[PDB]
């Protein structure tokens, strides 16, 4: 993921791509949620914008995407003009193992006390300025130890002392993790893993909110996006031509292997499993039927909606329960809306669903309807929390109950961002404040199994303030 530079300006990517590109050349640039998509062509640089206000990635002129891996990947192979040669950064901000300044002693503490074999990390140099330090943790008393490796900076070129010249640290790292250094008496370094430092125990979540927050939570965030490019996993069944009007934008799709399979099989959905949740899309007129069918056949009994119907004059969940006191079929699937109870921040609606002839199957469907979320994110967290602590204790009091279902929108944004609270949430609700949680790890295997769960920094944010205040009270 290269082609994404986060500390670059317009100036500064006309520039390079003028300099260091050829024609086709491009990259990806911050603005602000907005962004630039910087190509060359014909000896000009042309500038895209792409905007997220916390749904998807809207391309002017393009389609809309779940990231910006797949949105470079779909033009890199199909309709905006030519994307051929990504233009590579060589800032190392963005990296799991880099932490700039750093001190030498600070970096011992850490490898010692949360640190494991092969655990390593990449520091300015405490001494030398512009220098660079490897420090990595090897081992299984004395049975482990913490190796220090100087990383000369010489011509904008760095090297271990010896060897190769590396253009960038990150091409450093690459080299001497397919090829570890080995030392004089059979050490060898093995770079397995960067060294863990944003998993906190949830008793410390103030502390690290504040060091976050002088910023901070902007380079974790982008160091998350980093690791994009590898959840780009098969969405074969979502492009399949009887299946493309079935999803409400046709470059947001389900990954494959863990997509739910009506038993046509399918809809754009995917099975969150950290209590497990079903994350999909807002209802398309013609697939209400389809999303009655999972519901069912999945026995939920829970759902969560993230969006008003409408928002902005635009649609973003269309209706797909009955009236009040109406009774409706959708398909062979039979609906009563029974009562509707209206909270502060969110509608009830609790609703009777059953497959038609068969009386036997009827069960009850909480519907959680969440409606005071901003046309960004919200500034206060209780109304969240609130709303998702009601809709836990529901799921925990109906013995048997199938997946959570969330949706709304392009189901990935405001749904992955429920969906994350409620799983950290769920570690401290049983666990108490003595335990440990990860938040961009967290995200990372949630989005491991829907492209695109939490879309935007003040999502990220934003998960951070609620587990702080879920913490506090
Ligand atoms: C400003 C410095 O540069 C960035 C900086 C590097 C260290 N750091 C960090 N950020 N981060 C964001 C997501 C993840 C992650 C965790 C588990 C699995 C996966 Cl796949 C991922 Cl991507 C990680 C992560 O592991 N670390 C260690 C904090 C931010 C700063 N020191």
């Amino acid at each position: 993921r290269r082609w994404f530079h986060p500390n670059i300006t317009g100036v500064e990517a006309e520039n390079l791509l003028l300099t260091r590109g050829v024609d086709g050349s491009f990259l990806a640039r911050p603005s602000n949620g907005d962004f630039t998509l910087s190509v060359r062509r014909n000896g000009a640089v042309t500038h895209i914008k792409i905007q997220n206000t916390g749904d998807y990635y809207d391309l002017y002129g393009g389609e809309k995407f779940a990231t910006l891996a797949e949105l470079v990947q779909y033009y890199m192979e199909h309709q905006l003009i030519e994307l051929k040669y990504p233009l590579n950064c060589a800032d190392p901000t963005s990296e799991r193992w880099f932490h700039g300044h750093l001190s030498g002693k600070e970096a011992e503490k850490l490898l010692t006390e949360k640190g494991k074999h092969g655990s390593f990390l990449v520091r300015e140099s405490q001494s030398h300025p512009g220098d660079f330090v490897l420090s990595v943790r090897t081992g299984d008393d004395g049975k482990s130890k913490v190796t220090h490796v100087m990383i000369r900076c010489q011509e904008l070129k760095y090297d271990v002392g010896g060897g190769e010249r590396f253009d960038s640290l990150t091409d450093l790292v690459e080299h001497y993790k397919k090829n570890p250094m080995v030392e004089t008496l059979g050490t060898v370094l093995q770079l397995k893993q960067p060294l863990n430092t944003t998993r906190i125990n949830a008793a410390e979540i103030e502390s690290r909110v504040r060091e976050l927050s002088k910023q901070g939570f902007w380079e974790e965030f982008e160091t998350l996006q980093q690791q994009e490019c590898k959840l780009l996993y098969s969405r074969k069944e979502g492009q399949r031509q009887e299946n493309k009007n079935k999803n409400r934008y046709k470059n947001i799709l389900p990954f494959d292997h863990t997509r739910v399979v009506l038993h046509s099989d399918y809809i754009n959905a995917n099975i969150i499993m950290p209590k497990s949740y079903i994350a999909t899309q807002g209802c398309l007129q013609n697939t209400v039927n389809d999303f009655w069918r999972m519901v069912f056949q999945e026995n939920s009994r829970v759902i969560v909606m993230t969006t008003k119907e409408v928002e902005r004059g635009k649609s973003k969940c269309v209706k797909y329960w009955p009236d009040e006191y109406a009774l409706k079929e959708y398909g062979v699937m039979r609906v009563r809306n029974v009562k509707e109870s209206a909270a502060h921040d969110y509608t009830l609606r609790e609703l009777k669903l059953s497959k038609v002839g068969q009386g036997n199957t009827e069960r009850t469907v909480w519907q959680y309807h969440f409606r005071t979320w901003p046309d960004g994110v919200p500034s206060d967290p209780g109304g969240v929390l609130d709303f998702l602590e009601e809709v836990h204790h529901k799921q925990e009091s109906i013995m048997d109950a199938g997946p959570v279902v969330v949706h709304c929108s392009a189901g990935i944004g405001r749904t992955g961002t429920f969906i994350v609270i409620d799983i950290l949430i769920d570690i401290i609700r049983e666990k108490g404040v003595d335990c440990d949680i990860d938040v961009p790890k967290t995200i990372q295997m949630v989005r491991s199994q829907r492209s695109g769960m939490v879309q935007t920094e003040a999502q990220y944010r934003f998960i951070y303030m609620a587990v702080q205040h879920y913490i506090e009270t």
